[PDB]
């Protein structure tokens, strides 16, 4: 599966993001409160600050209660979780936590980590950081911009995908001369060409 | 060669395209290995680096392979290229060659000047390079017709006379059309794409 | 004909600038004032704001009057044109309009849509705009100093000419170690290595 | 191929390092001159341009000519690459090739990779090139163990879990050892040695 | 070899200048196509890329075709020199080879380091890269008397001292001559030249 | 001999220096005072600014006093040189001058000269000045960090040294991840590799 893709030009500015797979999710837990784990608010994310209980490690987000999906660090009922769950009446409760999905400063972040070194103009341009859960690609074209694909460890193809993001992009600019390279893409025809590329590269 | 034709609206935004980046080949020539010509590998494209053999010329690629459609650097099949023309088993081979695809750096290049072009603007007027020129007629209401090709097609002057005829044509029988809207109609798209054949022909 | 020869440097500042021909006019015609057309000082110059009288298209800049040629917004006389040709008493005159001169703003504008992409030290480095009028050519060295050539649309020779600019620019860099690449051009063995140059190409 | 493994304390600081950046060849052919293969000068190494046969690779870098050990772009003797092989006195002679030895470029490339993710960092990560492959092992108390390797070169995984069973003995049997000085024990680099040559055989 | 002879004022001006940039053949060798070495385009140069036979080296470049003068990428004809080698009526032909022109960029990275030299001022000095090397001899009146040759150009150190015995010569006879302005004089002019015959000889 | 190795970051900070020889002196001369000769401390070190006295130059240094090595600006009784010299009481003295070091200043401003103008990242990457005296060599490596390298005129194998250093150079960024580019380089091996690639060079 592929996670996520998004553009950084090369100023560094985040110009284009699409989170492929969201859900990313694992089971609802039963917890006898109070709670043994500390929560933090950390980017409009309900985080797991310090606790490991069976199953939780700590970098865990809240993605939702009894059912009442979390919208970010509020509940389906509006309510506020860091006081709910806080709150003693609602003790016994069941929690969903997950591997939360990347800010864009965090993007941006993880970005920052590839071509670093060489300057703007110096065999293939892609630069890859692999972990147990992901595989990060990154290209950097001529020019400086980069193309980044989050996805599983083991996924093919993600190499001719990005080539093709970039004839995607490179053709956007020249059918579209009101657009200039740090600019945010907003584009019908680019998202329809970018969700094709991407269906392409999952088979 | 016509590699795009496309129609830009006022604003900039794209309204109407018809793609053909795709070529035609060139040279065809039998070979007898050892191979009398030299390739190396730029940007996933085969390119002939020497011997500018009777037919072939230094920057040309490898399109086809005995008749079989080559994508990137591999074959029909799914071998590399290089890592199948040494080969002591395989050696009697025809090839196709030819101007290669349009690349993304070359399309960023265009698009810097096209986007410069557009946001200095203060008639038909053409952008050229070594290996492409983009020809611009604007109208009084500011709609764009581009032809990019290659710097010696010539009758594109005349290709853009025709798409401003049908575009006009187009647009008295729809004078309440969104401008920002791209073009759906089918007649508009018939008479550009027989225009273009004219052009392709001349 | 080659109507101007300019050199940028690399940061955006023009270094030597070189008028070639000059008296682009048309022909003096008589009109029955009122005048029918509206005229605005534009850097210097009394340009047609309005008015698309028989001929005449807006951004045309006067040029002459009666036979005292316009020295920019003055007349032969020291007076000052907009007030002279909104003066009664002289209702009846000959006006010459043509397309004037590029400004040296207008040259700076002009060639910065060439190469404004690729980084400096990215096969003939030259770029080029096409219009009925004129032909622009802009070719940038490894070092990102332009050398622009303003000519008509069918003139031979440009490329090897702006090669040959180089050429006598490098040189000229190489016999006068004073020179810094950002200053301007006052030299006068360049001014006649150039327009020799030029020689040699009109031909 | 492994081409260093390496041991960096909690503060980026190098504590222990085991260098293998020599090669070994690849392929070693046999060649009557007229050289069916052409090479140039890159960075004073001469590598292979053209003419992938039946064994070499367009890449790969001259190791050895006819069993002697050559450096930089001179022979054993000391004469220059390419005016010695296309001589009338000299023609037939035996070549060894294969990868380069790491440049600095290289080397400098990963650097600012893993300086990075260094920096950044907030389980076995792997930072990936199209030539290079390093593997780092982050232990609870910070210690990295780290392997240098090409893209293919299999069963680091193990070999980084067996090094963190040497330094776990290590580190049990010297419990107040400066973990910013360098590692000074015999069976520690014994043991790595030992390691190492179970993964080079994997 | 020598490529200029120059005369530098303590304000960094021009004031005397003598050029020989137009080299001499190095090499001189009659082919039979199929040609035995390969060329490639640089810069409208021809240059040698591969295939440094006995006489020619990789990087030379071809500068005069059966003894006629070409001039960049063309012929004393007019037709182009890649263009004209693989050709089925033409193929027996002799060619020139040797260091190329002086180019633009080269001029202007010496330029860059002359300068550089200039202004961080504060004997006999020089600059030096690959394939040039720059004299410079300063009075203590701050006249500059330079000499750009090859870094293997043997006796300029003597050549530099004659230049400022005779431009002395030139300053006691002429004690009144603006410093600013050019040095107009035949006998300079002259001398100057039978001194760089001798160290052309030498 | 090799006098001085320095390196240089891409930004113009210097980042590493090693002065190899050092004591390079002349020796000690009977001069009968009042002293003929003008003395300024430029950067902590006197030198002689006027006259040019049988056997001195302008621009040598005082670097020590009857025996009493000069301290930079101060001898080896502690006392300051400039009073010391035209100090009445000790007017027969004997003083040594040779030409100082380089300040780090003037090893960056030496640097300055060489590769100033292609930017970084345009087939040696060697740069060198040559005088009676000394000849310097300058490495630029492809992401703009200089080597420099200042040995006697017809010392041999320089090149070799420069691109050796640099391997050492990037192999310790490669094993140190804490070190950044733009960081003074502080390293017991570094200073090892570097100094057995030193004698490795002389020989």
């Amino acid at each position: 599966a592929i996670f996520s893709v998004y553009v950084v030009n090369k100023a560094g500015g985040l110009i284009y993001q699409l989170d492929s797979y969201a859900p990313r999710a694992e089971a609802e837990k039963t917890f006898s409160y109070p709670l043994d784990l500390l929560l933090k608010l950390h980017d409009e994310r309900v985080l797991v600050a310090f606790g490991q209980r069976d199953g939780i490690r700590v970098g865990h987000a809240v993605l939702a209660i009894n059912g009442m999906d979390v919208n970010g660090r509020y509940t389906a009922d509006g309510k506020e979780v860091l006081e709910y769950l806080g709150n003693p009446a609602n003790y016994p409760v069941s929690i969903r936590f997950g591997r939360p999905r990347l800010t864009s400063n965090e993007k941006l972040m993880l970005a920052s980590m590839f071509h670093s070194l060489f300057a703007i103009g110096s065999s293939s341009g892609i630069e890859m950081l692999e972990t147990d859960t992901f595989k990060l690609h990154c290209y950097q074209t001529l020019t400086g911009i980069k193309f980044v694909v989050l996805a599983d460890p083991r996924q093919a193809g993600i190499d001719s995908l990005l080539r093709k993001i970039y004839e995607i992009y490179s053709d956007f600019a020249l059918k579209n001369p009101f657009y200039s390279l740090e600019m945010p893409i907003r584009c019908e025809l680019f998202d329809q060409n970018l969700k094709l590329a991407l269906e392409v590269a999952e088979k």
